[PDB]
C-alpha cells in the first residue's frame, strides 16, 4: 500500500540515506510494494540465512551432516562471537553453528560454516544456480560489513533477496525438513527485537534475520503473517546514514508498523 511507501520516504528523510524496500506475497511470489527494489545494499548479517540454506542444501544432498562436529581455535575467533567463544574447547556441530549464526549473528560461526561450503565464492554460485543473479558474497566476517559507498561487494538488491528468501523457505530447493529447519532458526532469532518484532501484533508469526554494518548500514529480511502463519516476505535495507543504530531501528520498526496497519 502506498501509505507504506510514505513511511519509507519519511525514513529516508529521517536517516538522510537510501532505504530499499520490498513487500512480497509468500504464496504466489507477487511483489505487492517496493522502493529502490533494484538498487544494491550491503547484506550484513542477513547473508547468514543464505549461508545456512546452502549448508542445508548440502545436507539434503548428503554432502553434509547437521550433527557433524567442527573444531576451531583462538586463531578463528573474530569480533562478536558470543556463542563460538564459549565452545572453543568443545567445538560445535554444524547445526549448532547455523543456530548461532542465525539466532545470535555469531560472526565466527558464519566463517566456520563459510569454509565448509567453499566460502563466499561457492555461496554466490549457489545463489546464481537457484536463480539469484545479483546477490553476491565476496568477503568474510567482519570485512563483509564495510559498506564502502558504491562497492558492490557483499550486496543484494531488495527484490532479489525477497524472492531468494521465498524460494528457500517455500520453494522446492530444500527438502521440507530443511525448509522447516531454516525457518525455525529464523523464528528463534534473538537479536532483532528492536526491529519488525517491536511492531508485530500479538499472535502473529515472524521468522527474520537482521544486520548492521559500517556507514549507518542496517537491514532485515523476514517472513511474517497473522494467526501464527507467514503469508508475506518483507525486506528492508538502508546504508549511508549518520544515524545511530537505535534511530535506524526505530525507522525500520515504523515501516513495519505501516505494513501491518495496511495489511
Amino acid at each position: 500500500h502506498p501509505e507504506t511507501l510514505v513511511k519509507v520516504k519519511d525514513a529516508e528523510d529521517q536517516l538522510g540515506a537510501r532505504v530499499g524496500y520490498i513487500e512480497l506475497d509468500l504464496n504466489s511470489g507477487k511483489i505487492l510494494e517496493s522502493f529502490r527494489p533494484e538498487e544494491r545494499f550491503p547484506m550484513m548479517s542477513t547473508f547468514k540465512v543464505l549461508l545456512c540454506g546452502a549448508v542445508l542444501s548440502r545436507v539434503d544432498a548428503g554432502q553434509e551432516q547437521l550433527g557433524r562436529r567442527i573444531h576451531y581455535s583462538q586463531n578463528d575467533l573474530v569480533e562478536y562471537s558470543p556463542v563460538t567463544e564459549k565452545h572453543l574447547t568443545d567445538g560445535m556441530t554444524v547445526r549448532e553453528l547455523c543456530s548461532a549464526a542465525i539466532t545470535m549473528s555469531d560472526n565466527t560461526a558464519a566463517n566456520l560454516l563459510l569454509t565448509t561450503i567453499g566460502g563466499p565464492k561457492e555461496l554466490t554460485a549457489f545463489l546464481h544456480n537457484m536463480g539469484d543473479h545479483v546477490t553476491r558474497l565476496d568477503r568474510w566476517e567482519p570485512e563483509l560489513n564495510e559498506a564502502i559507498p558504491n562497492d558492490e561487494r557483499d550486496t543484494t538488491m531488495p527484490a532479489a533477496m525477497a524472492t531468494t528468501l521465498r524460494k528457500l523457505l517455500t520453494g522446492e530447493l530444500l527438502t521440507l525438513a530443511s525448509r522447516q529447519q531454516l525457518i525455525d532458526w529464523m523464528e528463534a532469532d534473538k537479536v532483532a527485537g528492536p526491529l519488525l518484532r517491536s511492531a508485530l501484533p500479538a499472535g502473529w508469526f515472524i521468522a527474520d534475520k537482521s544486520g548492521a554494518g559500517e556507514r549507518g548500514s542496517s537491514g532485515i529480511i523476514a517472513a511474517l503473517g497473522p494467526d501464527g502463519k507467514p503469508s508475506r516476505i518483507v525486506v528492508i535495507y538502508t546504508t549511508g546514514s549518520q544515524a545511530t543504530m537505535d534511530e535506524r531501528n526505530r525507522q525500520i520498526a515504523e515501516i513495519g508498523a505501516s505494513l501491518i496497519k495496511h495489511w
